């Protein structure tokens, strides 16, 4: 019902300008190796990539990153049409310029140190209004297409002039930054996400179908594993990545307030999660509200749980939203957030495996220039029982000890950091052997 | 200049070979009796300092190179992605010098320094002892690059 429709799934290649798509449906598309695709979504939106094989793609769907996916506007799950685009041909001009919020902070060439790199001999196709991603200098720089010479498509090749004019626009509030939690910031978990993303598709991306229906949805997620395991981050992607919206609530942050001040926030945080639904409600550390077990004990203490309680019994409504709690395990939660109304879904995010690390490594190390001698495997394999929280504050301190012996003996600090310099720092396999060794 | 028990601090007024020269068996020395006042910039050396310290050194040299970035080079990370440590805690049992250590390595690096003692904020009414909390914190930020030592956490 349109060979040609196919469902926006994730990608196994970080390339901005690559698509995957299963060798049968390639044939069922005529469509070769690096054939240029013209892809179709929302908002009356297009884009214009490479594709390639992939046999672990099925037919149906298709295989896209974050970047193209939002130059789109479809979410995974969405579906997109894609056409064949042969006609496309060599550059003469583009002009593009830099999205203010992801160069504050910096000074210097960012043609030199961005575009220059992301762009040579790599043949990449741009439509116009594109805004892609390119990484250097310990960040992400974004870039819009404001104005492509062969309009409104056309490929960046060798001789393509580029112009840069020197005033960052300002980002669009329908245009997400890429700087944003995404499940592709986020490894070792896999069959988790994979129970929280099916858990929240429907009543998050398809509200509608419980006015219709009279089924009813998981109500509350609650995620265990010790700390810094992602859990907050897990939470945070599965919302921006359905277009939910989220409100972050914290223990602490709640148990500070004075007593009665303290349920009012409970209230007016989920009153406010409604107001937006659909939404997510993380809350934080959960146990730092609800232990009631035998560790209760007070006149506001206790007022305030059942607060949390009475809270969550009120849910269930027209465009759902859900409520997310993190705890470091069962025995800490007060019993009656079980009370199947309420938290009755579970997920235990336990500690990455040795593929876990590395690719959690992986993830923490996109933005850095790594010597060739980094073995990411090496440091994965040595780090037994790291969970992300640790890995990434490995990663943090290898680079900030990169710092200190180039960049900082030579001296240019203190003023207003060049993206050269930035850019030609490179963290080497010596750097992680010192955060190692801490 | 060290002795009878204190440390005096004396400032160079003027030389006659000026603006430098060598303090020889002839030198004249004249030391007119008005003492003056000390001006912002002048940092006392009555004041704490890592040669102040001894014993800890490992322990000084991780502490060091841990707020070397953030407190000397803050735009560094301004410009830059990467985390540096947040909060150091420092463990052994008491007059080990946690205090000296964190008032010194914020001396010593030019950092706004504030401290903040358990015992002390606990004693203020309730309420009261959290406005407290925060006004310090507050004010830590305002004078950044800053270090915040909680005495008796
Ligand atoms: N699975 C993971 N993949 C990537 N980074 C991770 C992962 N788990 C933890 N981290 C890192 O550790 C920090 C962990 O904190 P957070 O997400 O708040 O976890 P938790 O809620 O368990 O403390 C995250 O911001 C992220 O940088
Ligand atoms: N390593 C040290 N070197 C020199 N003096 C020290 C040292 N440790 C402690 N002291 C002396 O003991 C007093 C110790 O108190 P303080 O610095 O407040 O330590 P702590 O916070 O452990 O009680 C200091 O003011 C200093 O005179």
């Amino acid at each position: 019902n349109r060979p040609n429709r196919l469902i926006v799934d994730e990608a196994i290649n970080e390339d901005n300008s690559v698509v995957s798509l299963s060798q049968p449906k390639m044939d069922e598309l005529q469509l070769f190796r690096g054939d240029t695709v013209l892809l179709k979504g929302k908002k009356r939106r297009e884009a214009v990539c490479i594709v390639l094989s992939d046999d672990t793609c099925s037919d149906e769907k298709i295989r896209m990153n974050r970047v193209v996916r939002n130059n789109l506007r479809v979410r995974l799950g969405d579906v997109i049409s894609i056409q064949p685009c042969p006609d496309v041909k060599y550059g003469k001009r583009i002009h593009v310029l830099p999205i203010d919020d992801t160069v504050e902070g910096i000074t210097g060439n960012l043609f030199e140190v961005y575009l220059k790199p992301y762009f040579l001999e790599a043949y990449r196709p741009i439509r116009k209004g594109d805004i892609f991603l390119v990484r250097g200098g310990m960040r992400a720089v974004e870039f819009k297409v404001v104005e492509t010479d062969p309009s409104p498509y056309c490929i960046v090749a060798p001789d393509t002039v580029i112009h840069c004019e020197g005033e960052p626009i300002k980002r669009e509030d329908e245009e997400e930054s890429l700087n944003e939690v995404g499940y592709d910031d986020v490894g070792g978990c896999r069959k988790q996400l994979a129970q929280i993303k099916e858990m929240v598709e429907l009543p998050l991306r398809h509200p509608a179908l419980f006015k219709a229906i009279g089924v009813k949805p998981p109500r509350g997620i609650l995620l265990y594993g010790p700390p810094g395991t992602g859990k907050t981050l897990i939470a945070r992607a599965v919302a921006n990545e359905t277009g939910a919206f989220f409100f972050l609530i914290n223990g602490p942050e709640i148990m500070s307030k004075l007593a009665g001040e303290s349920e009012s926030n409970l209230r007016k945080a989920f009153e406010e999660a409604e107001k937006n639904a659909p939404a997510i409600i993380f809350i934080d550390e959960l146990d730092a509200i609800a232990p009631k077990r035998e560790k209760t004990h007070g006149e506001v203490e206790r007022r305030i749980v059942s607060q949390l309680l009475t809270l969550m019994d009120g849910l269930k409504q027209r465009a759902h939203v859900i409520v997310m709690a993190a705890t470091n395990r069962p025995n800490s939660i007060d019993p009656a957030l079980r009370r199947f109304g309420r938290f009755d879904r579970e997920v235990d995010i336990g500690i990455p495996d040795a593929t876990g690390r590395l690719e959690i490594l992986q993830i923490h190390t996109k933005n850095m220039k790594l010597a060739d001698d980094v073995d990411l495997e090496q440091v994965a394999n040595e780090t037994h029982g790291h969970v992300g929280a640790d890995l990434a504050a490995l990663c943090s301190e290898a680079a900030l000890q990169a710092i200190r012996k180039k960049m900082d003996l030579i001296d240019l600090e203190d003023e207003t950091i060049d993206a050269e310099v930035m850019n030609s720092l490179a963290v080497t396999m010596d750097d992680f052997r010192w955060a190692l060794s801490q």
